[PDB]
């Protein structure tokens, strides 16, 4: 079991509402980690215990190159510590903001990596539920590292669970089924995927308004459109993901899963095997 004094801490990488992620070097190995640190007092007082336990449980199940890895956990009197892989190039969102619109090849490359990651996650019976560019980090080689699993859900194989009842997510990316039936499912992540593809090309996600309530209203009416020059194969894919009926989204279980999704013409050029070993196109 590791201890705080086993590390030298460097710069703060980011701060959440109830967490702080700091860059750290382990003295005995010289390895770098992003260590996420939570104050026990704050977690208890503010009803966050279930989210911390959830995050640990979900991440412990993950063993795929496109996800942040949880290497170890420890605690002292005041704090809990998650030792995570360090994604040196930060959030995908920052690149979307800087560049405004990814070209087709960069759009396809990152879409493909997200699809690959979702194939794995859903194959393990896990829903992310808060997929968004802020939660898609980038490692030193510019491959994705998906993060933020405190609001993910492990669906129970014992009961053949398909639906989850917790209300979680981010307004711009939240699915219509969560807003109207008050449940999410694997296909809810595919809705978010469609929002993300759209945003890579269009700069802003599809359902656009200045507060959460206005966005909710647009989502349930499928109120959005495409800017000019939106790559046609990408547009077709988005239209097959942003479908109000969650059982009709390309990639969902009722549509026979990821095979048909990976077969979409948008991914014609993609070699899905060893995707994480391919050199990524330059953003930038
Ligand atoms: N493994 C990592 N490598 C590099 N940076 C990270 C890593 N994990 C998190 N960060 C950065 O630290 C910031 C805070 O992450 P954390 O999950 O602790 O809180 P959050 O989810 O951003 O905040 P909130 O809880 O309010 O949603 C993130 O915005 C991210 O940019
Ligand atoms: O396996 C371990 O190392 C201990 C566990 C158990 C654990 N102890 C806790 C104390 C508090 Cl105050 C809150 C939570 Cl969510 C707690 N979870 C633990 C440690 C660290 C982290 Cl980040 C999560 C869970
Ligand atoms: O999507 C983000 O959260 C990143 C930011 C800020 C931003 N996000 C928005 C989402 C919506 Cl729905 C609407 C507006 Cl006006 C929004 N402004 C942003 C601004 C400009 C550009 Cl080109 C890209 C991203
Ligand atoms: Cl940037
Ligand atoms: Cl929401
Ligand atoms: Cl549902
Ligand atoms: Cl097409
Ligand atoms: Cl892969
Ligand atoms: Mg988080």
């Amino acid at each position: 079991k590791k201890r705080p004094e086993d590390f030298k801490f460097g710069k703060i990488l980011g701060e959440g509402s109830f967490s702080t992620v700091v860059l750290a070097r382990e003295l005995a190995t010289s390895r770098e980690y992003a260590i996420k640190i939570l104050e026990k007092r704050h977690i208890i007082k503010e009803n966050k215990v279930p989210y911390v336990t959830r995050e640990r449980d979900v991440m412990s199940r993950l063993d795929h190159p496109f996800f942040v890895k949880l290497y170890f956990t420890f605690q002292d009197d005041e704090k809990l510590y998650f030792g995570l892989s360090y994604a040196k190039n930060g959030e995908l969102l920052k690149y979307i903001r800087k560049i405004g619109s990814f070209d087709e090849t960069c759009t396809r490359f990152y879409t493909a990596e997200i699809v690959s990651a979702l194939e794995y996650l859903h194959g393990k019976g896990i829903i992310h539920r808060d997929l968004k560019p802020e939660n898609i980090l980038l490692n030193e080689d510019m491959h994705i590292q998906i993060t933020d699993f405190g609001t993910a859900k492990v669906l129970s194989p014992e009961s053949k669970q398909a639906r989850a009842n917790s209300f979680v997510g981010t307004a711009q990316y939240v699915s219509p089924e969560l807003l109207t039936e008050k449940s999410a499912c694997k296909s809810s992540d595919l809705w978010a995927l469609g929002c993300i593809i759209y945003q890579l090309v269009a700069g802003l996600p599809p359902f656009r308004a200045g507060n959460e309530g206005l966005i909710f209203a647009k989502i349930i009416k499928l109120e959005y459109d495409f800017p000019e020059k939106f790559f046609p194969k990408a547009r077709d894919l988005v239209e097959k993901l942003l479908v109000l009926d969650a059982t009709k989204r390309l990639g969902c279980e009722e549509m026979e899963g990821y095979g048909p999704l990976k077969a979409h013409p948008f991914f014609e050029s993609v070699t899905w095997e060893n995707l994480h070993q391919q050199t990524p196109p330059k953003l930038t």
